[PDB]
């Protein structure tokens, strides 16, 4: 149906340690850019600076999903991202959101 229409332009950091995504969102919480913590940080996508690209209704693990979509798009000088970190069966993910349909 429609919402299968729905996407989101998804960034996140993931850590499987929670010690270490708590690392990532101080660093977040001292002002560097997203794209540079998920450098530093992140074991996925971490060469493209967290950056997951476009992303459906359906193809995000569920609390990643449900997240991503109740976040505003934001960029990367005045970001929104979830705090605290959402846990999936990958780990922990600090999400922000560049795009959406
Ligand atoms: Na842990
Ligand atoms: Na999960």
């Amino acid at each position: 149906g429609p919402m299968g229409s729905n996407a989101v332009k998804v960034r996140h950091i993931l850590c499987e340690k929670h010690g270490k995504i708590m690392e990532a969102m101080e660093k977040l919480k001292s002002g560097m850019r997203f794209n540079e913590v998920a450098a530093q940080y992140s074991e996925d996508k971490a060469r493209q600076g967290g950056d997951l690209g476009w992303m459906t209704r359906g193809s995000m693990v569920g609390p990643f999903q449900e997240a991503a979509f109740a976040l505003p798009v934001s960029g990367m000088d005045k970001p929104v991202f979830t705090d605290p970190p959402v846990k999936t069966k990958f780990g922990y993910h600090i999400i922000m959101v560049e795009g959406r349909k």
